[PDB]
């Protein structure tokens, strides 16, 4: 009893018509710039695979950030800097300004656009409905964007939002992750924070797309709509399921189980219990109301859904009415 296959329901053969060279990034053949156009400034945050500093571009004077690569695996390195070219210049997409071969690692650092962040503790008492859409529009662009350009970012999270308030700038940081989408294609399940993992890796299911960004995207609507960060709250990737479980409900879930005959490890058959699907109403109060409208809800409601074929595409939620207000457009 195998699990059974899936495509994306859009965008599925976007790197299928395109140049061998766009998605081979494994025989890109780099250029790399001048290591002594940088100073380092401050540190501003490291995880387990980098560094990243806050940087200067001694040639102008200009504010750059400077991500530095301990020394992982020359795939990875060139993965995300030809997805990172492949992308720049599209909406809220961040820059890639330069690449560098590095000294302090025997591997490079990559320089990026600085985004002079609002953060995100004075960010959500200020924050307003209209703000909110915005935001989820400005973001809804970045990835329809990538998602049209054959790529998946597999670690949406609010972190990997830059916004600078103040300027109204929002782009969409973190691409170590992603990963060109190819259609009959399976993929690591290990991506994306606990909090903010799709259900298709949760349930370990690898032939995932786009959508699984659209998860994470509902996730933080979720969140910010409901002040409550993050809306689902686990202890670990059993726990984070149930989590969902307890909202979305036990029913549909064994339903999204059944269509791709997906066999779940028995241990879950226990934690997961039985629980109702409840009302995105019961999760509005008084502090999170100003924010919650019956277009979110329902906006919202098309995007967390266990059934990654299901969820909204990024054109579609930009095309919902939760999103008229937004200002819209010309000279
Ligand atoms: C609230 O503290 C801050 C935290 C982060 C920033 C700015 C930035 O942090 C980044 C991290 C980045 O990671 C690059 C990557 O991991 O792809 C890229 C750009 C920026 C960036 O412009 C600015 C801040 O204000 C001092």
């Amino acid at each position: 009893s195998g699990p059974v296959p899936s495509r994306a329901r859009v965008y599925t053969d976007v790197n299928t018509h395109r140049p061998r060279e766009y998605w081979d990034y494994e025989s890109h053949v780099v250029e790399w710039g001048n290591q002594d156009d940088y100073q380092l400034v401050r540190k501003l945050g490291r995880g387990k695979y980098s560094e990243v500093f806050e940087a200067i571009n001694i040639t102008n004077n200009e504010k750059v950030v400077v991500k530095i690569l301990k020394p992982v695996k020359k795939k990875k390195i060139k993965r995300e800097i030809k997805i990172l070219e492949n992308l720049r210049g599209g909406p809220n997409i961040i820059t890639l300004a330069d690449i560098v071969k590095d000294p302090v690692s025997r591997t490079p650092a990559l320089v990026f656009e600085h985004v002079n962040n609002t953060d995100f503790k004075q960010l959500y008492q200020t924050l307003t409905d209209y703000d909110i859409r915005f935001y989820m529009y400005e973001i809804l662009k970045a990835l329809d964007y990538c998602h049209s350009m054959g790529i998946m970012h597999r670690d949406v999270k609010p972190h990997n939002v830059m916004i600078d308030h103040e300027h109204r700038k929002l782009r969409l940081i973190d691409w170590g992750l992603a990963e060109f989408y190819h259609p009959g294609q399976e993929y690591n399940v290990r991506v994306a924070s606990r909090y903010f993992k799709g259900p298709e890796l949760l349930v370990d299911y690898q032939m995932y797309d786009y959508s699984l960004d659209m998860w994470s995207l509902g996730c933080m609507l979720a969140s910010m709509i409901f002040r409550k960060e993050p809306f689902f709250h686990g202890h670990d990737n059993y726990d984070q399921l149930v989590r969902i479980a307890k909202v979305l409900g036990t029913e549909d879930l064994y339903d999204y189980i059944d269509k791709y005959n997906i066999e779940l490890d028995p241990r879950f058959n226990d934690i997961l219990g039985r629980h109702s699907r409840k009302r995105w109403e019961r999760f509005v109060h008084s502090e999170n109301q100003h924010l919650v409208s019956p277009e979110a809800l329902d906006f919202l409601d098309k995007l967390l859904r266990y059934d990654h074929q299901s969820r909204l595409t990024a054109r579609e939620a930009m095309e919902h009415p939760y999103f008229y207000t937004v200002v819209k457009d010309q000279a």
